[PDB]
């Protein structure tokens, strides 16, 4: 499965790897579905290492699973940090996903087996280009103008 994140400044499409992080998937397709990210902006860009978003109140505090509650990781000696474009939920410690998750920006072989990985960028790295050159507070990360998931299209597989 996948799905494409409408951006300010351009299409970000993801692959979602169910098969291994099921209930990620879960997650992050209902949230999708129902539209919990529209809106939503890269609140903390860092070039070189990743940007995240996907949390509504884009302070990096905030954002829910669909299950209204924080739930448990799913690692995989399958899925590492190891290119650019992989896709994560980002936590504050062991089993503490939520909403967020972030795109890196190359290799960060630290974040293995600390992080939810789920996805990868397949489509639109030009998009992600754009992500990264963005002017941010150069303490906060912050984008100096806001930049917004507009809206997501998930790609329904025709099989039932
Ligand atoms: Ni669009
Ligand atoms: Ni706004």
């Amino acid at each position: 499965m996948s799905v494409t994140l409408h951006t300010d400044v351009g299409d970000i499409k993801i692959e979602v790897f169910c098969e291994r992080t099921p209930k990620t998937c879960e997650n992050f397709l209902a949230l999708c579905a129902s539209n919990y990210y529209n809106g939503c902006i890269f609140h903390r860009n860092i070039k070189g290492f990743m940007v995240q978003t996907g949390d509504p109140t884009g302070t990096g505090r905030g954002g829910n699973s669909i299950w209204g509650k924080k739930f448990e990781d799913e690692y995989s000696e399958y899925l590492k940090h190891n290119v650019r474009g992989v896709v994560s939920m980002a936590n504050n410690g062991p089993n503490t996903n939520g909403s967020q998750f972030f795109i890196t920006y190359g290799k960060q072989p630290h974040l293995d087996m600390k992080y939810t990985v789920f996805g990868k960028v397949i489509d639109g790295l030009e998009t992600l280009d754009e992500l990264e050159k963005l002017p941010v507070n150069e303490k906060t990360y912050r984008p100096l103008n806001d930049v917004h998931i507009k809206d997501i299209t998930i790609h329904a597989n025709p099989f039932a």
